[PDB]
C-alpha cells in the first residue's frame, strides 16, 4: 500500500543499515579496557553512577572475561570504564557516519550541512541502534562478544527508570518496532532541519517530512492490531524525548571532560570540545568512499 | 620436649619459609593472561585427557575494588585447551624460584655438592610447590587464594565426588583436613626436599641421614605439641601423604612432557627442572640461581 518512491526509500535505508551496522561487533578491536572545582565532582559522580554497567567479553574459543566495576569509594575509580566507553562510542559513531554517507538524499547535501546534521544526530542514531540489541528482560546490551549489563540496585527498576536514557530504552523496546521503523526513526532524526549550523533548512525539512510520511504509511500497511494503535504518534513522541536526552547527554559529557579528559578526537569534533577546518576527521570521513 | 638441635632445625626451616614464601603473592607480577581472542592424533587425545583436570576459573581483584573473572573454554577442536598454559607456567616458575630460594637458605642443603643440590631440586620442585599451595587452599570454596589472584575449581559435574577422582585435588583436600601447623608444613618440605632416591643423587647416605633427622624432628614435634591420645598416627598419615605426593609428581612430569611435545609452553626454568632440551652444563639457570 506504499508508493514505489516510499518503497525505494525504505529499502535504500534498510540496505544502508545492513551495510553499516556491525550488529555482531566483529570488526571492533584495539579497544581500551579497565586495567587489571569541588562542586563539580558531586554532579559528575551523579552523572556516572546512574550508568553503572558490568562488561562481559566473550572469546571465539568459548572463554568469557567478566569485569565488575569498582563501588564508589570517592574518585578516579568512577572513570575506570570511560576509556572503553569512548572507544565503543567512536566505533558506533563511525558506523552512523557511514550510514548517512550511503543514503542518496544525505550525500547530495552541502558538506557543511552533512557535518551539521551528523553533529546533532550522532548520539541519537547511536541510541536507536543500541536499542535493537537491548535485552529488557536482563537489562543487557548484547553487542556480539561484548555485553553491557546494568548493575543491580536496591532501588529496583524505579531507581534505574529515574535515569532518562534507561527509561527511553525500556519504553522504545516495549513498542516492539520492526527494523523498517527503527531505520525510518534514524532517517527522521538525521534529517532534522533545526539543528545548529544547518543552512538548507527547507531542503532538510522537506526530506524529513517525506520520511515521516513514509513511516506513517508503513505502519498503516503492516500493523493493524489494537496494541499498535497510535504507534506513529508514539514513535514521534519518542523521537522528541530522544532530542531532549541528547541535549542532556551533551551537558553531562562536557562536565566529565572538564574534570577528566577522555573524549576521542572524533567525539571532540562531534560534541564541540570554517566547519570543515574545525571538523577535519568528519570532513575526511565524508569525502572517503563507502 | 625437643632437643636443642631439633628446635634450631625448625627455626632454620621457619626462617627459610618466612624469607622465601610470598604468602600474599604481592611480588608475582607481569604474568601472561588468557587473551580475549596419524600417530600425532593419538598424542593429541592423551593431552586432551591430561588437561581436563585443570577446570579452574581465574579471579583478579583490583586495587580499586574491581574484579576480573575468567571462565576457561570448553574443549572444542583444540588449541583453546592451552589458553591457561602461559599463565600457569608463569605462576609455576614464580613458585619454583621461591622453592630454590628456600633450599638455598638451609645450611644442610648448602653443604651438599651443587650437582646433588640440583638433583634434589629437580625431584622435589613440584612437590614443595604443592605443599605451599595447600596452605592457601580453601577447601570450603575449592579456591586457591593467592592474594589478589584466586583459582576456583569449576563445578564440572556431580561435584565433590567427580573432583576427588583427580589425585591432586584429593591430596589438597586430605592434606587440608589434617589441619597442620606451619612447622609441620615446613618439615614436610624438608623431608620431601632431602629425598635420597631422586634421579642423579650421589651422596645418598648423607641425604638419607638428613631426611631421617627431619622426620624424627617432625615425629617428636607431634608427640610434644599435640594431644597425644588423638594424634597417635598423624606422623604416619603425613608420611603417606608424602608418598602419594611423590606419585602425583611423576604423573605431572609425564603429563607436562606430553603437552610440551605437541605444544611448547615451558619457561626456560621449567625446561631445566623437567628435563626438556654435564649436569652443571645442562642446568645453567639452576646453577646461577644456586650460586647467586
Ligand atoms: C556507561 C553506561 C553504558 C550504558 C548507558 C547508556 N549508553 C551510553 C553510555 C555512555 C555515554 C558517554 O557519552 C558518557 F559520557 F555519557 F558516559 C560515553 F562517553 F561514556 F560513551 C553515552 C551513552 S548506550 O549508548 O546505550 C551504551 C554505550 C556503550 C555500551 C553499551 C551501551
Ligand atoms: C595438569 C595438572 C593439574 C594439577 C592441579 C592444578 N595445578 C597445576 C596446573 C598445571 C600445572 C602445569 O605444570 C601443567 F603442565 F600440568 F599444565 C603447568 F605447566 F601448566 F603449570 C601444574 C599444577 S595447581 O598446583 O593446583 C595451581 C598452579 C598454578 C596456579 C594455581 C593452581
Amino acid at each position: 500500500g506504499l508508493t514505489e518512491e516510499q518503497r525505494m526509500m525504505i529499502r535504500e535505508l534498510m540496505d544502508a543499515q545492513m551495510k553499516t551496522f556491525d550488529t555482531t561487533f566483529s570488526h571492533f578491536k584495539n579497544f581500551r579496557l579497565p586495567g587489571v572545582e569541588a562542586a563539580k565532582w558531586s554532579q559528575v559522580r551523579k552523572d556516572l553512577c546512574s550508568l553503572k554497567v558490568s562488561l562481559q567479553l566473550r572469546g571465539e574459543d568459548g572463554s568469557v572475561w567478566n569485569y565488575k566495576p569498582p563501588a564508589d569509594s570517592g574518585g578516579k575509580e568512577i572513570f575506570s570504564l570511560l576509556p572503553h566507553m569512548a572507544d565503543m562510542s567512536t566505533y558506533m559513531f563511525k558506523g552512523i557516519i557511514s550510514f548517512a554517507k550511503v543514503i542518496s538524499y544525505f550525500r547530495d547535501l552541502p558538506i557543511e550541512d552533512q557535518i551539521s546534521l551528523l553533529k546533532g544526530a550522532a548520539f541519537e542514531l547511536c541510541q536507536l541502534r543500541f536499542n535493537t540489541v537491548f535485552n529488557a528482560e536482563t537489562g543487557t546490551w548484547e553487542c556480539g562478544r561484548l555485553s553491557y549489563c546494568l548493575e543491580d540496585t536496591a532501588g529496583g527498576f524505579q531507581q534505574l527508570l529515574l535515569e532518562p536514557m534507561l527509561k527511553f530504552h525500556y519504553m522504545l523496546k516495549k513498542l516492539q518496532l520492526h527494523e523498517e521503523e527503527y531505520v525510518l526513526m534514524q532517517a527522521i532524526s538525521l534529517f532534522s532541519p533545526d539543528r545548529p549550523g544547518v543552512l538548507q533548512h527547507r531542503v532538510v525539512d522537506q526530506l524529513q517530512e517525506q520520511f515521516a510520511i513514509t513511516l506513517k504509511s508503513y505502519i498503516e500497511c503492516n500493523r493493524p492490531q489494537p496494541a499498535h494503535r497510535f504507534l506513529f504518534l508514539k514513535i514521534m513522541a519518542m523521537l522528541t524525548e530522544l532530542r531532549s536526552i541528547n541535549a542532556q547527554h551533551t551537558q553531562r559529557l562536557l562536565r566529565i571532560q572538564d574534570i577528566h579528559p577522555f573524549a576521542t578526537p572524533l567525539m571532540q569534533e562531534l560534541f564541540g570540545i570554517s566547519l570543515t577546518e574545525r571538523h577535519k576527521i568528519l570532513h575526511r570521513l565524508l569525502q572517503e568512499g563507502s
